[PDB]
């Protein structure tokens, strides 16, 4: 039987994603909470980019534990609500609440290893996220933790409207994207995971910067500036300039130093600057550092 919004009862705002607002609510018939998010379609021009229909459809059929729900979309006047399976807390919430203590290491192993086989399964289904960040990852009380908002919108220009309150997607943008590479691959997510792992071991983001040009710098002055040894092709990417400064490569024990040789290997090995050479998400499950995986549950104290 069709749903309809009046089924629902908005219990209260959950954040506010890349689409606005992101409620929970309740179905009145069922008594099931939910989260909802609303679109606001756009007949401007006079429909959405077949190859985003395509897209949509594509992330429609995906059907994983380590992506988010999609339970239906309810169409009305000029709208769509897509309901989902409700979560309310996510890795960005949960890290500022570890802030003191850090998010312990068997954790942060398990929502590593859960976000690989995620983008592992996306990924061979031609999928890409796009826009991972700490904000977009939801996490239950159980211990899982799932992929979100995708960055679908925006990359393949969809008539609706997108971030309703600010931008910071900057962060865990990879390098060739940063420098206009006509076409990027997987392998741009595997550089905002690793930039994530970073992140969850040190309790601070590794590249903050505030713009394109400060993004591409910050990168730099960690991994040092690439050549064309390091990254074939580099210095022709659409973007590239001569004029860069020169940076050398900084220690993995000053970058993220609480990591082993385990942890450095697998960061170097998601953080390396050419796409061909940037480990895969299905190679990454393989690596020693997730000998010892385990599924740990996370105390939340809402
Ligand atoms: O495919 S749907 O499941 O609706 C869908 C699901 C999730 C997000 C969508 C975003 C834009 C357009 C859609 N389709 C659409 C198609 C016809 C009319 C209005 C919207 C989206
Ligand atoms: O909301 S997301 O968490 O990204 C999402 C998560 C899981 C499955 C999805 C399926 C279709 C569209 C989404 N979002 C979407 C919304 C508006 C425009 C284009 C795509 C899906």
């Amino acid at each position: 039987s069709p749903e309809f919004m009046e089924n629902f009862q908005k219990v209260e705002k959950i954040g506010e994603g890349t689409y606005g607002v992101v409620y929970k609510a309740r179905n009145k018939l069922t008594g099931e909470v939910v989260a909802l998010k609303k679109i606001r379609l756009d007949t401007e021009t006079e429909g959405v980019p077949s190859t985003a229909i395509r897209e949509i459809s594509l992330l429609k059929e995906l059907n994983h534990p380590n992506i988010v729900k999609l339970l239906d979309v309810i169409h009305t006047e000029n709208k769509l609500y897509l309901v989902f399976e409700f979560l309310h807390q996510d890795l960005k919430k949960f890290m500022d609440a570890s802030a003191l203590t850090g998010i312990p290491l068997p954790l942060i192993k398990s929502y590593l290893f859960q976000l690989l086989q995620g983008l592992a399964f996306c990924h061979s289904h031609r999928v890409l996220h796009r826009d991972l960040k700490p904000q977009n990852l939801l996490i239950n009380t159980e211990g899982a933790i799932k992929l979100a908002d995708f960055g679908l919108a925006r990359a393949f220009g969809v008539p609706v409207r997108t971030y309703t309150h600010e931008v910071v997607t900057l962060w865990y943008r990879a390098p060739e994207i940063l420098l206009g590479c006509k076409y990027y691959s997987t392998a741009v997510d595997i550089w905002s995971l690793g930039c994530i792992f970073a992140e969850m071991v040190t309790r601070r983001a590794l590249f903050p910067g505030d713009s394109e040009i400060d993004q591409l710098f910050r990168i730099f002055r960690t991994l040092g500036t690439p050549d064309e040894v390091v990254w074939p092709g580099v210095t022709s990417m659409p973007d590239y300039k001569p004029s860069f400064p020169k940076w050398a490569r900084q220690d993995f024990s000053k970058v993220v130093p609480p990591l082993d040789e385990d942890g450095r290997s697998l960061l170097s090995q998601m953080l390396h600057y050419d796409p061909n050479k940037r480990i895969s998400a299905k190679a990454a499950l393989a690596h020693p550092f997730f000998q010892d995986v385990t599924k740990p549950v996370p105390h939340l104290r809402l």
